[PDB]
């Protein structure tokens, strides 16, 4: 009939235009690196639905103490090979095209998300996942965007003591 997720409490990845409405379904395992199922869904356009750890707190920081986010200025050109050039700041491997079925669970640096605390990989910005600044929804007419903060999902664990 219907199914259900595993664990709870996660950073939902939704977009005002992306249409995405998945979530960060992490299911700590016990093998190597990680074995979570962080992949959004409910999309269509070749837009993005989040980004790599590059945000300060999940919708809990305006702009003052180290903005963070991506790098480089606006720069809205993107040319496979132009005289101007472009870089932006790298793009996440999750820009629709497969139902946002992008689950990273193969070879990891140090994703000890099975230590016994969801994701004990709290380093500067644990796991940040901002769902914005990307879209490229070829619509222009309704209410697309192609760059604008609306959703987020940066849940960077916090820990500190003497």
């Amino acid at each position: 009939v219907v199914e259900t997720s595993a664990f709870g409490h996660h950073v939902q990845l939704v977009n005002r235009e992306g249409k995405a409405v998945g979530f960060i379904e992490i299911k700590e395992s016990d093998d190597e690196g990680l074995d979570i199922h962080i992949s959004a869904n409910s999309l269509r356009p070749g837009a993005s639905l989040g980004f790599h750890i590059y945000e300060k707190g999940s919708c809990v920081r305006p702009d003052f103490e180290s903005a963070g986010g991506p790098f480089n200025p606006l720069n809205k050109e993107h040319g496979f090979n132009n005289p101007m050039g472009h870089h932006a700041g790298d793009l996440p491997n999750l820009e629709v095209g497969a139902d946002g079925k992008v689950d990273v669970i193969m070879n990891a640096p140090d994703t000890s998300l099975k230590k016994g605390s969801k994701l004990n990989i709290l380093d500067e910005d644990g796991s940040a996942f901002i769902i914005h600044e990307q879209a490229d929804d070829y619509l222009t007419n309704p209410s697309g965007n192609s760059g604008a903060r609306i959703v987020c999902g940066a849940l960077l664990g916090n820990n500190e003591k003497q």
